[PDB]
């Protein structure tokens, strides 16, 4: 690769090196921030654009409590987050801004992107055009080329978990799943839909599945569905093994070439893990037309601005039963998260 990339990717590494052996920890509380609504609520945790109370600035504040974590068996996951969280650094990952616990829940307090997740929009309008679809992607390939380099895995790439920040580019939010791994790793985590044939099967996994994900991605945004849907997992997990995908007539020869390059069962002979690694993705004749540091630069127009009225607004996100965030008087789990 050009000596530029090699030391844009050693300096990377050096800075990432230096916040992994040294974390943040407890860099703001709770009575800092006003709560103004949820934006997303899971199994153990939720969302919440919040307003801190002296600067006037949002957030999006990430609560996860600690009790359900620890039963739902995320503890490690959770550490993992955090601390890559406030480690990493580059334009289309959403920044960690502060992070700290109290005797119930964890917090992660980040930027907010008004601008929605990528489900939304594309949902809304079917599917995107391969130029809007390329324009994504090529972020994605970036962050990839980037998070690798680092040694991390991200591990739970979907249209829900990129947000499309105020330019038109993507936010790639949630590191619920990201791990730094030197090798192979094996837990059963991610999106049915966007799992890796080796995942399934209970192997030891590398980052190839990352490159997985990355073709089931780009066939979504450009077919407006997935490549291997169904109405039960089981059934999905059959058709991802299989090495069968079809592709719409309307997509291009060369979408159809890269994505069996990239949807290739065998790992080792997929895009993205072999010899020449990321390069036999950013040379692929379907991204004939990117300047991949123009993207990087964020110089390039994006496809569309998504609408909104100001940092503030919620408009591009839904509505969800608005609960308390209460804390207990008895401090919970401490042990398991004197790291965070
Ligand atoms: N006021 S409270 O319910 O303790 C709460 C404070 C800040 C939040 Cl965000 S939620
Ligand atoms: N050429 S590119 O940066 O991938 C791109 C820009 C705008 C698109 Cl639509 S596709």
């Amino acid at each position: 690769e050009q000596e530029s990339v090699k030391e844009f990717l050693a300096k990377a590494k050096e800075e990432f090196l230096k916040k992994w052996e040294s974390p943040s920890q407890n860099t703001a509380q709770l009575d800092h921030f006003d709560r103004i609504k949820t934006l997303g609520t899971g199994s153990f945790g939720r969302v919440m654009l919040v307003k801190h109370k002296e600067t006037g600035n949002h957030y999006a504040m990430k609560i996860l409590d600690k009790q359900k974590v620890v039963k739902l068996k995320q503890i490690e996951h959770t550490l993992n987050e955090k601390r890559i969280l406030q480690a990493v650094n580059f334009p289309f990952l959403v920044k960690l801004e502060f992070s700290f616990k109290d005797n119930s829940n964890l917090y992660m307090v980040m930027e907010y992107v008004p601008g929605g997740e990528m489900f939304s929009h594309l949902r809304r309008i079917g599917r995107f055009s391969e130029p809007h679809a390329r324009f994504y992607a090529a972020q994605i390939v970036l962050t990839f080329e980037y998070l690798h380099s680092l040694d991390l895995i991200y591990r739970d790439l979907k249209p829900e978990n990129l947000l499309i920040d105020q330019q038109g580019y993507i936010q790639v939010t949630d590191f619920g799943f990201a791990k730094r791994v030197k090798g192979r790793t094996w837990t059963l985590c991610g999106t049915p839909e966007y799992l890796a044939p080796e995942i399934i099967l209970s192997k030891g996994y590398n980052k190839a599945v990352d490159w997985w994900a990355l073709g089931v991605l780009i066939y979504e945004m450009a077919a407006g569905y997935p490549p291997f849907f169904a109405d039960q997992p089981i059934q999905i997990y059959e058709k991802i093994v299989s090495g069968k995908v079809r592709f719409p007539s309307h997509f291009s020869s060369d979408l159809k070439d890269l994505l069996r390059n990239l949807l290739q069962v065998d790992l080792t002979k997929r895009f993205g893990n072999l010899k020449n690694g990321v390069n036999d993705i950013k040379n692929h004749k379907w991204f004939a037309t990117t300047d991949w540091i123009a993207i990087y630069q964020r110089k390039v127009e994006a496809p569309f601005i998504p609408k909104f009225k100001g940092p503030g607004d919620t408009s591009n996100f839904d509505d969800y039963e608005e609960e308390e965030i209460r804390v207990s008087i008895n401090e919970k789990c401490g042990k398991e998260f004197t790291e965070f």
